[PDB]
């Protein structure tokens, strides 16, 4: 164990060499392979409910990959974020719970009611983003997940010279409870909040 110098450069660092260690040379590459593109492998997981036998060529990889996702435990609870369009909100709400770069408030309230403090489930892998020095909250919607010490997740390099940062990718079937919804309000737009918690 080399000194730390100026601590961690960008948060995730260390997590991200230690999980890479653990992995064998199939499983890094399958981890990529993952990467490039995932939208087949989680379109699948949330169309059959994170049920698998139906595509046994996709359930392969889908099983090598939750195991190598199993490799490295939280050391200690930790904050992840997603940006989010208000399509996260299914139809009832995207079109309707903003106007002209404000939130509808008699919208939000009903959108609160039917998700706060309730238990939710993404069949998918879910990706999210470790904070450095920059939190990208550009987007309409903005999701901070409490992550537990002794959760499973994986770590993906998504950093270049001038953006990007470590992302904490947690595994398919993970569960959240939804503690607190609200809305942030900027000098010149609102973003709506959601603070979550990962059920281990």
């Amino acid at each position: 164990e080399n000194l730390y110098f100026q601590g961690s450069h960008m948060v995730g660092e260390k997590e991200y060499k230690a999980w890479e260690k653990k992995l064998r040379a199939n499983e890094k590459e399958l981890v990529k392979e993952y990467t490039a593109n995932a939208k087949p492998f989680n379109t699948y997981l949330r169309a059959n409910e994170g049920k698998l036998g139906f595509k046994p060529e996709i359930d392969k990889k889908i099983l090598k990959l939750d195991e190598a996702l199993k490799k490295s435990k939280l050391s200690e609870t930790v904050q992840v974020y997603r940006g989010d369009d208000t399509s996260i909100f299914g139809k009832e709400f995207q079109n309707s719970i903003y106007q002209g770069n404000k939130v509808n408030r008699e919208l939000f309230r009903k959108l609160r009611d039917e998700y706060q403090g309730k238990i939710r489930t993404e069949y998918g892998y879910l990706s999210t983003s470790i904070v450095s020095n920059q939190q990208f909250a550009m987007r309409p919607v903005l999701t901070t997940l409490k992550v537990p010490k002794g959760a499973h997740a994986g770590y993906v390099d998504k950093i270049s010279q001038y953006k990007g940062q470590y992302e904490l990718l947690l595994p398919r079937n993970t569960k959240y409870k939804i503690d607190k919804m609200y809305i942030i309000v900027n000098k010149g737009s609102e973003t709506i909040k959601i603070e979550a918690t990962v059920q281990p």
